């Protein structure tokens, strides 16, 4: 792993990012979510490697990356983005994925930055933005995180990730998010809190894409349930919607070879296209 200085349009216009660059030939950035780091990707990053680039930040706040102390828009997230692969010298395309609230973070991007794409991976997440009650529950967690740090965020949020069988089958990944959760700096943890509470709604960006899509999603997802996700598909054009069995939320982890397979597949075929 490398720790870097890019220079991000974003407030406050520089910042050290921590990330891992595996792989030569075409460039693949994947975003990890909330309040995750980096190696959530880190199957995908190490499989897929023999034939792609694999760039797997800590975004901004998380991880090893810099801390931004107050809001962490999806916005900045992006555009630190495009930063680091300004810094890489991928001034070109990339193709871009996230989980979640990566998720909201491709979609800045891709707001943003829509030249710079051949592609987007949607895993687990939804273009809806938060309802009044979720915005207050994201400001009742910064504000709880900044004093208490994570712990309560793990115990919650634990028994909604992850399916039955990872659990049964798979504890050490378990344990591998829980120790993310309760490693997420406590700040970072609450900037994006509140970025996420004032994320827009990508609703109408979704029939504006002008790239490729592989839209994934765990069987047994909790948080962003399969059947809104094939719901967001339908507007998105030239999407692949894909089901992983036998994982929740965070398909990545509970299910890391159908998650690396899928993603490898679909890039090759945005290739061919191309
Ligand atoms: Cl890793
Ligand atoms: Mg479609």
């Amino acid at each position: 792993a490398q720790r870097v200085k890019i220079t991000t349009t974003a407030t406050p216009g520089e910042i050290e990012l921590a990330f891992e660059d595996t792989g030569t030939g075409l460039p693949v950035l994947l975003v990890h979510g909330f309040p995750l780091d980096r190696t959530m990707w880190k199957a995908q990053r190490e499989e897929l490697c023999d034939e792609f680039r694999v760039i797997v930040p800590d975004l901004r706040g998380f991880g090893e990356s810099q801390v931004i102390p107050g809001v962490a828009t999806m916005e900045a997230m992006a555009d630190d983005l495009a930063g680091l692969c300004n810094h890489l010298g991928l001034t070109g395309k990339i193709v871009l994925g996230g989980l979640s609230m990566g998720g909201y973070v491709a979609f800045a991007f891709a707001r943003k930055y829509r030249d710079r794409l051949a592609g987007l991976i949607l895993c687990d997440t939804r273009a809806r933005p938060d309802s009044p009650e979720a915005k207050e529950n994201r400001r009742r967690v910064a504000e709880r995180v900044r004093r208490e740090g994570p712990g309560f965020i793990a115990e919650e949020m634990i028994p909604r990730l992850c399916c039955e069988s990872t659990f049964r089958n798979h504890p050490e990944v378990i344990e591998k998010i829980r120790q993310m959760i309760l490693s997420a700096p406590p700040e970072g943890v609450a900037a994006a809190a509140l970025g996420m509470a004032e994320r827009p709604d990508s609703t109408d960006l979704l029939p504006a894409l002008s790239c490729p899509t592989l839209v994934l999603v765990g069987q047994f997802d909790a948080i962003s349930p399969p059947e809104e996700m094939e719901a967001m598909a339908r507007t998105i054009p030239q999407s692949q919607f894909v089901v992983i069995p036998d994982a929740g939320h965070l398909p990545p982890m509970e299910q890391p070879e159908r998650v690396t397979q899928a993603i490898r597949e679909w890039l090759r075929k945005v290739h061919t296209e191309a």
